[PDB]
């Protein structure tokens, strides 16, 4: 339950929430404030369901690269912190979770992929993907495997897929190019490419998920395996020595991993925005507070500049930065989540037999990403800030009424034609005065949606244009 005076939080299962529970107990001790760290699944698929309703958490924790359509549908408030407290953390980091130029959250750590391997199955680490399949030959008659890691999450294939010239989006001009995607081109195809031809030789099994290549590294079945930070608190409660490098090059260039940054969320819904804030400044971004969500499961390499200098000192951090520089920071784009499913997809039916790596990501290419910057390019710029709340379905609906309301009025009036510009005013009004119908039509337990509502809307625009129409009649008359 959400309420006035406690702090929710939500984190992903995989980083340290034992952690910043314990960081909580250092808040209710000071503040008085109970805080409550819980880690459902599919949170960041959650969250933007139940932020509609009002009952989401106080604070959300995912990848920078999901607050996009977050802030985008105003999901999130906007963060004001002194420059002071700016400075303390890397102006890389800050950069991640801008929206619009505004900073809609607090970055916590830079984490990136990398190499796993054990040190006494392998001497020495692999340095290309193409040498990973003689290594199986040997490795299988030990009865050891080569490489275990999961294929149900394109966070994973990436690097590969990136490595000979796969790219998510152009970013021509300061600006990403949805219209341009490079999922499809013949450097990505090299990559997945590679990855089935594992498969297909039975280097690896196309049904690996993380609990799977996990469990078998952990217990030195398989001798690598390709993993984030989190990863290493469980591996250091095993008996395995391993050892944590830069990724296998392809074709002679480096993985390039997609970069992501940890963020804290606060909401616009939140009432305790400010114990929020409070939280995460003085308790959640200091060294003693990082310190404790760090020993849970390791951050990889902090956003917080002081904290950082211990860090960058165990190789398996510079390990980290080092494939963060030879990969790619993932956008914050709306559309990010979108391109993470239409991938998540092409690679799984590329591991299966479920279709031909060429027309797998084909299909990834293919796809219409939605975009309501597009959707609302016509509508007058202030009218359309407020039309992005909105999900893009209702969007359609909204969109395809306004304009018949528009040319209904222009067909029962004759002299003007009014521009989009013009009946501005009277939409957002009747926008308004719909989201009010929904509620008052809320209570009284009747569920609406915008779809149901449609036929509301349409009047209530017109009735408003008649309204302002009967204001610019009397005005014209002496
Ligand atoms: O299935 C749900 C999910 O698919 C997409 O998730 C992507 C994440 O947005 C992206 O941040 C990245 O997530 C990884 C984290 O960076 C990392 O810290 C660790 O926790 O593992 C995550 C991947 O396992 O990659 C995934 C896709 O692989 C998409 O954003 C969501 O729309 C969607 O909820």
């Amino acid at each position: 339950k959400i309420e006035e005076g406690k702090l929710v939080i939500w984190i992903n299962g995989d980083k340290g929430y034992n952690g910043l529970a314990e960081v909580g107990k250092k808040f209710e001790k000071d503040t008085g404030i109970k805080v409550t760290v819980e880690h459902p699944d599919k949170l960041e698929e959650k969250f933007p369901q139940v932020a509609a309703t009002g009952d989401g958490p106080d604070i959300i924790f995912w990848a920078h690269d999901r607050f996009g359509g977050y802030a985008q549908s105003g999901l999130l408030a906007e963060i004001t912190p002194d420059k002071a407290f700016q400075d303390k953390l890397y102006p890389f980091t800050w950069d991640a979770v801008r929206y619009n130029g505004k900073l809609i959250a607090y970055p916590i750590a830079v984490e990136a992929l990398s190499l796993i391997y054990n040190k006494d199955l392998l001497p020495n680490p692999p340095k290309t993907w193409e040498e990973i399949p003689a290594l199986d030959k040997e490795l299988k008659a030990k009865g050891k495997s080569a490489l275990m890691f999961n294929l149900q999450e394109p966070y994973f294939t990436w690097p590969l897929i990136a490595a000979d010239g796969g790219y998510a989006f152009k970013y021509e001009n300061g600006k990403y190019d949805i219209k341009d995607v490079g999922v499809d081109n013949a450097g990505a195809k090299a990559g997945l490419t590679f990855l089935v031809d594992l498969i297909k030789n039975k280097h690896m099994n196309a049904d690996t998920d993380y609990s799977i290549a996990e469990a078998a590294f952990n217990k030195g079945e398989t001798a690598m395996t390709i993993n984030g930070p989190w990863a290493w608190s469980n591996i250091d409660t095993s008996k395995v020595n391993y050892g944590v490098t830069v990724l296998p090059t392809f074709k002679g260039q480096p993985s390039k991993p997609f970069v992501g940054v940890l963020s804290a969320g606060i909401n616009a819904a939140s009432p305790n925005k400010e114990l929020a804030k409070e939280f995460l400044e003085n308790y959640l971004l200091t060294d003693e507070g990082l310190e404790a969500v760090n020993k849970d499961k390791p951050l990889g390499a902090v956003a917080l500049k002081s904290y950082e200098e211990e860090l960058a000192k165990d190789p398996r951090i510079a390990a980290t930065m080092e494939n963060a520089q030879k990969g790619e920071i993932m956008p914050n784009i709306p559309q990010m989540s979108a391109f993470w499913y239409a991938v998540r997809t092409a690679v799984i039916n590329a591991a299966s037999g479920r279709q031909t790596v060429d027309e797998a990501l084909k299909d990834a290419q293919t796809h219409n990403f939605d975009d309501k910057e597009m959707l609302l390019q016509e509508f007058p710029e202030q009218l359309t800030n407020y039309l992005l709340k909105y999900d893009y379905r209702d969007l359609e609906i909204i969109k395809a009424v306004i304009l018949k309301a528009k040319k209904s009025f222009n067909s029962r009036h004759e002299d003007m034609h009014y521009m989009l510009e013009d009946i501005e005013d009277e939409i957002l009004t009747s926008l308004k005065r719909l989201k009010k119908a929904i509620h008052d039509r809320g209570v009284k337990g009747q569920k609406e949606t915008i779809k149901s509502m449609q036929a509301y809307l349409m009047q209530t625009i017109l009735t408003e244009l008649e309204e302002t129409h009967a204001l610019y009649m009397r005005r014209k008359n002496m």
